[PDB]
């Protein structure tokens, strides 16, 4: 009752270079895609976080930390936690699907 499921496409294949956002911003952006969903946005694992670049390396992008029912919450691209399971940023690339269970850490 206190998450939300949703399919995501997940990128392992694509080098991307996607938008980041201020705090304050992504996590208003998280606040509208857990009520709104990811269209525009693609999942890229933690394994291969190498195929993700930002112009702006000091601001935010979003973060799944946590196995199972993961937390949204804004990263920095060097975001170490050993709990960081991907990024979900704005991609334009195939993939494929898979389920996700959030919540808005």
């Amino acid at each position: 009752m206190s998450s939300k499921q949703f399919k995501i496409l997940v990128n392992e294949d694509y080098q991307v270079n996607v938008p980041s956002l201020p705090i304050r911003d992504v996590l208003q952006e998280i606040k509208y895609c857990y009520r709104n969903g990811f269209e525009g946005y693609v999942f890229v694992p933690e394994y291969c976080r190498d195929l993700v670049d930002c112009d702006r390396k000091d601001h935010y992008v979003i973060g799944v930390l946590g196995n199972g029912v993961s937390d949204l919450k804004p990263v920095l691209l060097t975001e170490p936690s050993v709990m960081l399971q991907g990024f979900i940023v704005r991609a334009n690339c195939n993939g494929v699907l898979e389920d996700f269970d959030l919540k808005i850490a």
